[PDB]
């Protein structure tokens, strides 16, 4: 019970603050779905092109799965930073 | 006309690809609105607390405007990386 | 009371988990002190060298205050990522 | 001998500067130990929960090992940036 | 034809702008070659030292391939950010 | 003399290693010049458009100076990471 009191820097949050944090989290869920959809597109693109070496080489050179992972991490850490701006912990 | 042909690594894109890129951009617009709303909350919070030194010191120590800017940059660069995964330029 | 239940993805945490999170936060406090000490060194270095244009130009070109801010942000976001690995939210 | 003279932008450093850089490196060693401890916790958590599919799915969805790696990289690059603020190379 | 008009925020670009963007891309190609050369050095270093456990352990602890990948990503995203400063999309 | 021995994790470097590190630094100097050129373009663009509010608003919304600074930092930290892959310090 009341885990936050045990965590350093955590402070009490009002309903407005919690609602804003949850708004950020919800938008992120939409990004997650978009990322899954892009991953699904990539899976199809790769499959459609196996045996067509030129396209497989082009896709390997574009590295789209690596870039999608980069984007996912930036989206998640940006969400965390916005939420920190709302929640405002009293610690480094 | 056809600026992309002049830009290195840029390739022709199908309507499905362009639609996915635009989907990413649209979700980002929603993030922009959320960020503005958080900035507006912060402006109000600061204003409501001027002359209450303890709260002004607490807010200064939490640095919420800096964290909001950090989050904005991560959201934008993540969008760029997801869009690169869709668009797949043929260059470093 | 029990703010975490209202925040999406947040889950109950055991004492061991909270103790590890707090360990991360404590180490960060040590980094904060080190960063302040470096900022103090920089303030002195700059002061000692005003009127010695060559050194002031060299310091301006090294941009040490900007680099210290870069380091501070990376330390804080790394702390946040380690703490997320311990706390393990059930959301994007 | 005197490798630094051969490296562009590297400049001579006083004992105080070297001591501060080493202070940063030492604090980092403490972070390394903490990261290993978290990795050990994660290994145990996973092991304790194999055959309990719901928990294994939850852990896979939280991606704590990926987040721990993210945190490690941010800690290391932040250390590098703080050390650059102390050492102040005369190059881009 | 004219894919840019279909992509949100994309604007018409003059020849000077496109030439600057391509200048960035070209410099990046030079970085790609340097990165390949470093990867080749690492491959040789590892090979030359197999059976010399102490050196293999030292290399594993330095993690140079991971650091090279980190550097590659930072170079590519920095290129993207400079190009965005030139191209100036009218969107988030 | 021999400052590196006093810095933790620093190891002796061969001429080939130092030459590769310097190659990275040199390429970076080329990036610095390109960044200055882009900054100069931006200064001119802004100047040419003062009193044309629509263009000044568009430029303010694109935030090209902020994006150029983002790119500069990513280029510099990527250089640092590549150089760490060559130099291979024996510390966290
Ligand atoms: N002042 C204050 N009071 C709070 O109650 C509170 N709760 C969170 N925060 C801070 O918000 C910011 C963003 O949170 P996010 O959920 O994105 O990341 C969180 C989330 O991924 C995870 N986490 C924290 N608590 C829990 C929890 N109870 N369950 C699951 N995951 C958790 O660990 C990350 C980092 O936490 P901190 O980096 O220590 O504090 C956070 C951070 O500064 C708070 N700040
Ligand atoms: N002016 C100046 N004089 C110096 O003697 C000096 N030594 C280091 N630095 C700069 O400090 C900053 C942080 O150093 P860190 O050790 O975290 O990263 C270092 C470290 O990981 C690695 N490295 C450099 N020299 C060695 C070395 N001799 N042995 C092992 N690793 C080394 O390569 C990284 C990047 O070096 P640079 O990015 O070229 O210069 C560094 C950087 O700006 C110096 N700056
Ligand atoms: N205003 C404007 N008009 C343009 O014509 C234009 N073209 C690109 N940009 C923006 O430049 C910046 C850097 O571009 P880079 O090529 O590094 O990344 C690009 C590139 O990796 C990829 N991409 C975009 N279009 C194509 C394309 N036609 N073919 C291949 N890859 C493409 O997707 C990345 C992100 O694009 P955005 O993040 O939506 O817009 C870019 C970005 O802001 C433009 N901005």
């Amino acid at each position: 019970d009341n885990q936050h009191k045990k965590i350093k820097g955590y402070r009490d949050l009002s309903q407005e603050e919690i609602d804003m944090m949850n708004r950020v989290k919800e938008l992120g869920s939409q990004f997650e779905k978009l990322i899954q959809d892009v991953s699904d597109h990539l899976r199809g693109q790769y499959n459609a092109s196996l045996h067509n070496r030129d396209e497989i080489t082009r896709i390997a050179n574009a590295e789209p799965g690596r870039w999608l992972a980069i984007g996912k991490t930036d989206i998640q850490t940006g969400m965390m930073a916005i939420i920190r701006a709302i929640a405002q912990p009293d610690s480094f």
